């Protein structure tokens, strides 16, 4: 007789001006805000 | 007689001026926000 | 007498101004917010 | 004697000049806000 | 004179006896192999 | 005078006994590669 | 004169016996191989 | 008779001018806010 | 007159009896391999 | 006269009866080998 019980709880997230709001697993690729070349 | 019980809570966003909002489980690719060449 | 219960919770999101909402379970590819050359 | 209920939740979205709301499960093309060449 | 010049690369998969095989942006649903139930 | 060249790259895939060989954006049902009841 | 160059590199998978394979950029439904009740 | 119970808690995030919130499991790419050459 | 250049390098994956192969960037379900009840 | 170059180096995994390969960014769900109840 188990009982099993899984909550992920509450998230409130308030951002701004937020270049990358999230979460990144991998990461293998280029994040660059701004590129100025020549 | 087992119980099975999962919630993945209560999520809130708010959100403004952000340039890429959310997860991204593998990146390889280029995020740039702005390129200028020349 | 088993029990299978799975709830994925409450979302509410408010944006202004994102350039990407959403999530990307692979990127390879190039994403790039405004691009100027010459 | 199972019972298997599941739940997908509830999903508010409220989206304003945002360029590319929505999901992808692959990304291996191009997504670019503006080009200007030349 | 700016050049431009982007590459996804080589990918090559080879899978067997594989259930889900892809990339999924975001998942809300039930993705279960088996299910028996009574 | 701007040049922009883009190549999603060779893909080659091999599978074979894959229930589900693809990429989904997003999934809110439900995916079962068998259901047996009662 | 600036020079934009990316690549993506080579991606060689093998595998065998693989339940899930695959990146997942966000996850809130249920992922189970087997589910046996009663 | 066992009673399985977790809760992953109360998370509330106040973030702004933030380049990058969010957790990176890996990261093996360029993460540059900004890049000026020439 | 600046030149960038990206490369994701070579990655070569070897994989049998691997239940989940792949990165998640967020997870917030229930990833269970076997579940059993009563 | 700036030259940036960023390479993600030779990446080879060789993994047999391995449950979860892979980065996970952050993690609030579940994730269990094995569920016995009652």
């Amino acid at each position: 007789d188990a009982e099993f019980r899984h909550d992920s709880g509450y998230e409130v997230h308030h951002q701004k001006l937020v270049f990358f709001a999230g979460d990144v697993g991998s990461n293998k690729g280029a994040i660059i805000g701004l590129m100025v070349g020549g």
